[PDB]
This record gives structure tokens, C-alpha cells and sequence, in this order.
């Protein structure tokens, strides 16, 4: 898969609430998204999204587009 950098002030936004709207995610994606401690930067965790190799990209433009107002 890929680590993907996520704001720590954004995955608020990403988890929503329960990570229900991350889950979300997760479903339309067909991927898994793994918020590992910190990894890679220090304001930012890393998101880790796995399955598809393609699909890691897919999901990665899903999080990101997300990301791109919050970062």
C-alpha cells in the first residue's frame, strides 16, 4: 500500500465521528486506512492504505481531495 501524510488538526475531519466517515472511506475505496502513531513528519500522521495497488492511489485522491482544504 501507501503511507500518506494526514494533518493530525485533519483527520478529525477524515474520522468524523467513531471513524464512521474514514469507514466510509474505506467502502467506496474497497481499501483500508490505517492511522499509523505518527511516522514520516511530526503535524502530521501517517494514513496507511492498502489492498489495490491502483486502488491505494484511488483511495489516496479520496483522503487527499479531503485534505486539500484542511492542509
Amino acid at each position: 500500500g501507501i503511507d500518506v501524510p494526514v494533518p493530525r488538526h485533519s483527520v478529525g475531519v477524515v474520522i468524523g465521528r467513531s471513524g464512521e466517515m474514514i469507514k466510509k472511506i474505506q467502502n467506496d475505496a474497497g481499501v483500508r486506512i490505517q492511522f499509523k502513531q505518527d511516522d514520516g513528519t511530526g503535524p502530521e500522521k501517517i494514513a496507511h492504505i492498502m489492498g489495490p495497488p491502483d486502488r491505494c492511489e484511488h483511495a489516496a485522491r479520496i483522503i487527499n481531495d479531503l485534505l486539500q482544504s484542511l492542509r
